[PDB]
């Protein structure tokens, strides 16, 4: 039996056999007032301590949110979907820690994502057993809210002033410097990681004052802030948050009368409304998501990062081959899990239109122009590719190198990484590639599981990147120093060298998608 004191009252973990070890689990540790009521919609509220020994045995609740039934009965998108009951009673938290306790190990602190809408910590890929018990860290992951529920916005009104969720995640983070120390845990020593919103979220508290002394070191998965669909504008949030009071029948003209109104709403019918509020939304639509709140986020961030306003420290940032892939098949004309997806020129033009709404003709015309050159125009997937290609370097690729290009230039060693290995088990098609999110389980040493029907090469693959990524935390520099691995350099602003992660050979290369990102980065935001 295993009891540790926490500040607010005694939590009670269980016992995990992991690699003929032990992983010490706590699972569902409550981190704030359930935010219910009158507090739904407000920042989270500090947690009442309790007496008795409170249970962390099981995942907790997951946060409302709508689930994505595209593929009903398919691994592929059932996997991310939650798998627990939702509730507005979500603000849990859980903590992997080694057997034996350690006695000052480093944190890694693990945020999902999910487009700001969905997501949840319990997530089978998300197990943080096996880096517990193989780099002897402490694992930390937590629930925040999503979705207009943790993202709603009317700034300046704290009935709901906006990055409610992004809140929930601080609050969590200053659990583990409150906290950790009574689990073998080092406060002075939490590497931030995430993906995807996750990532988005980590490098906002790059920038956020109020993260800046709750974590040392930060990890960027296919995602950072400013992605295009990363932060919410003012204009956007606030004609999303009144849109929403009309669809639910909650338009006031006093502003918190409407947030009044939007809480003696079932969650239910908040959920089925938030697809709405956008006029011709795309399917990387987050709905409600960072605000410009004059709280967590004091100004616009392209203006923070610019100027160097964020935290100085290391950083680790990474995409995948092919990110785009994932969404074409959501909205893309003539695309299917379920064929090759070869389509026409005509076809590629109108996926244009499903992910660039509101952009002109010309801006339209200046995408085709930019990657519709290719070197074979009998390649009958070339418009097939190029979509993809255009989604992925736009929404993730770009923006991802563009962060790491101008947060190096303020000083700090940055660490690039290209993942170029589609997982053995990978459910979706060949022709989608290395897609957006499937890194995660090798960076979660899932395939060290033996029993899994990883290959072996993919064991060795996920082993070393597991490595990697722990040494980053430890010591801020992410080498392999045993196993004669390939060193990985920083990432200088002038030379700008990163690191392929693959099976086979590891290589070193320089100015990833260089042609495509001056596109997307200098001109095309011009139009
Ligand atoms: C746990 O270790 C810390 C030292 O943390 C080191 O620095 C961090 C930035 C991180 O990178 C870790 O890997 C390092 O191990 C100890 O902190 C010391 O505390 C004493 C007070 O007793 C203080 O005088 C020292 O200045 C601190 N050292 C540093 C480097 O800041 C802490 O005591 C250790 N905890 C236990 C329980 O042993
Ligand atoms: C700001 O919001 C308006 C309002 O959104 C419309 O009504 C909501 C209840 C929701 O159902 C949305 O999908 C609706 O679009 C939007 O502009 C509207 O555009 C549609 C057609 O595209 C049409 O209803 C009206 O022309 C607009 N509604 C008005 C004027 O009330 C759009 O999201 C934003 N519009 C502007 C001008 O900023
Ligand atoms: C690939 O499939 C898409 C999707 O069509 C559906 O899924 C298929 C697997 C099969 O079950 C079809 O019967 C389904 O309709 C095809 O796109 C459709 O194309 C037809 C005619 O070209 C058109 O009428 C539909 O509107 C299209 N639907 C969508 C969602 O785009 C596509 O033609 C298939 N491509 C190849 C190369 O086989
Ligand atoms: O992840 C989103 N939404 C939550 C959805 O319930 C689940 N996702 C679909 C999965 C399919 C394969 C891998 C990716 C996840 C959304 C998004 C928006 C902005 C940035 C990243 C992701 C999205 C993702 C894929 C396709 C369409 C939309
Ligand atoms: C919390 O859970 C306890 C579980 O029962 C046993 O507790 C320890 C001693 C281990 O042996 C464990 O494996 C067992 O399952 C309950 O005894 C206790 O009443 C529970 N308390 C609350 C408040 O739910
Ligand atoms: C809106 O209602 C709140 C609560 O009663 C009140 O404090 C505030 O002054 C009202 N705003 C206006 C403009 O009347
Ligand atoms: C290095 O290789 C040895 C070979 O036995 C293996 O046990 C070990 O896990 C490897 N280490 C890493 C970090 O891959
Ligand atoms: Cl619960
Ligand atoms: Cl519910
Ligand atoms: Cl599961
Ligand atoms: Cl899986
Ligand atoms: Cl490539
Ligand atoms: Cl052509
Ligand atoms: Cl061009
Ligand atoms: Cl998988
Ligand atoms: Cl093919
Ligand atoms: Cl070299
Ligand atoms: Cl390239
Ligand atoms: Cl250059
Ligand atoms: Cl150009
Ligand atoms: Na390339
Ligand atoms: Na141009």
């Amino acid at each position: 039996d295993i009891i540790i004191a926490t500040k607010n009252g005694k939590v009670r973990g269980m016992q995990l056999t992991v690699f003929g070890g032990t992983v010490t689990a706590f699972l569902g540790i409550p981190y704030a007032q359930p935010p219910l009521g009158r507090l739904r919609f407000k920042k989270p509220q500090s947690l009442t301590k309790w007496s008795d020994i409170w249970n962390a045995t099981k995942y907790a609740n997951s946060c409302c949110q709508n689930i994505d039934q595209s593929f009903p009965g398919f691994h592929g998108s059932e996997m991310w979907n939650p798998n627990t009951d939702l509730s507005e009673d979500c603000l849990y938290l859980n903590v992997w820690i080694p057997a034996p306790k350690p006695k000052n190990a480093t944190v890694l602190i693990w945020i999902y994502g999910g487009g700001f809408q969905t997501g949840t910590s319990s997530l089978h890929v998300y197990d943080g057993k096996f880096l517990a018990r193989v780099e002897r860290v402490i694992v930390v992951s937590m629930n925040y809210r999503v979705g207009a529920l943790g993202f709603l916005a009317l700034p300046g009104n704290p009935e709901a002033p906006g990055n409610m969720g992004l809140f929930d995640q601080q609050l969590a983070l200053q659990w583990v410097q409150k906290n950790i120390a009574a689990f073998g845990g080092n406060p002075k020593s939490v590497t931030l990681f995430g993906e995807s919103a996750g990532a988005a979220s980590v490098s906002l508290h790059l920038l956020s004052p109020g993260s800046h002394s709750l974590f040392t070191r930060a990890i960027l998965q296919s995602g950072s802030f400013n992605a295009p669909w990363a932060v919410t504008s003012l204009y956007e949030a606030r004609n999303r948050t009144l849109n929403l009071a009309k669809l639910t029948g909650c338009s006031r003209e006093n502003e918190t009368e409407i947030i009044k109104c939007l809480r003696n709403k079932d969650p239910q019918e908040i959920l089925l409304n938030e697809a709405f509020v956008v006029p011709y939304g795309t399917p990387l639509s987050v709905n409600f998501g960072p605000t410009v709140d004059g709280d967590f986020l004091t100004d616009m961030p392209d203006i923070l990062l610019e100027l160097g306003q964020f935290k100085k420290t290391q950083i680790l940032v990474g995409v995948n081959k092919d990110e785009g892939t994932a969404f074409l098949v959501y909205g893309a004309p003539g695309f299917s899990k379920d064929n090759n997806s070869i389509i026409t020129r005509k076809e590629f033009q109108e996926g244009l239109k499903i992910f660039f709404p509101g952009v002109s003709e010309f801006g339209k015309e200046s995408i085709l122009f930019h990657y519709t050159d290719w070197v074979d125009d009998q390649r009958p997937e070339n418009y097939r590719e190029a979509l993809g290609d255009v989604v992925g370097d736009y929404n993730f690729i770009c923006p991802a190198l563009e962060f790491t290009k101008k947060f190096s230039e303020w000083g700090n060693n940055a660490f690039f990484y290209y993942f170029e290995h589609r997982s053995s088990k990978l459910p979706w098609p060949e022709w989608m590639g290395v897609m957006h999110g499937y890194e995660i389980e090798f960076v979660f040493g899932l395939p060290l599981e033996r029993r899994d029907q990883y290959t072996k090469a993919e064991e060795i693959l996920s082993r070393s990147i597991v490595k990697r990524w722990a040494n980053f935390a430890k010591y801020g520099n992410p080498q392999e120093t045993q196993n004669q691995s390939t060193s990985w350099p920083v990432f200088k602003s002038t030379e700008q060298k990163y690191l392929t992660l693959n099976t086979e050979s590891t290589r070193i290369m320089t100015k990833l998608r260089a042609q495509q990102c001056r596109f997307w980065t200098s001109f095309f935001p011009k139009v």
